[PDB]
């Protein structure tokens, strides 16, 4: 679990958003595993808006962060999963790093702010979905 806070916004994976975050809906895409919702308080969050492939993530399920050097934001294959038939998940980056299920919502963060959220994982990979993109986050 895990989400982000910026502005009135709150960034969560979309197959962990509650009743509430889809009865204020903002915007969502099955494809990135995202959805943002609106927010009545201002959020506690900063979005990178970089180019970095090195920065630090929380793993819950260790209960700590570690360092990752990750890739480039792209169109991966994901297996099925109880949440979604077997599809390309797009601007997805990954990293050599432990992760589980339950570990998804994790912040992964550069020296700029967020840079995303782990979305996915197993054998020894993590994998997050992308945020910098977003702009209107902070517009
Ligand atoms: N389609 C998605 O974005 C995910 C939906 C939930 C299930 N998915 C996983 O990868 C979970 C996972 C498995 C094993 C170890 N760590 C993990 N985080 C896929
Ligand atoms: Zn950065």
């Amino acid at each position: 679990s895990g989400a982000i806070y910026v502005g009135n916004y709150r960034v969560v994976n979309r197959h962990l958003a509650t009743h509430n975050d889809w009865a204020n809906l903002v915007w969502e895409d099955s494809s990135r595993d995202l959805l943002v919702s609106s927010t009545t308080a201002q959020g506690c969050d900063t979005i990178a808006r970089c180019d970095c492939q090195t920065g630090v993530y929380y793993c819950s399920s260790r209960r700590k962060h570690y360092p990752v050097s990750f890739s480039k934001p792209s169109l991966i294959f994901v297996e099925a999963s109880e949440y979604y038939p077997a599809r390309y998940q797009s601007h997805l980056m990954l990293a050599v790093g432990h992760s589980e299920p339950g570990d998804c919502g994790g912040i992964l963060r550069c020296q700029h702010g967020v840079v995303g959220i782990v979305s996915t994982g197993g054998n020894g990979l993590v994998g997050f979905a992308d945020v910098r993109d977003l702009l209107w986050l902070d517009e």
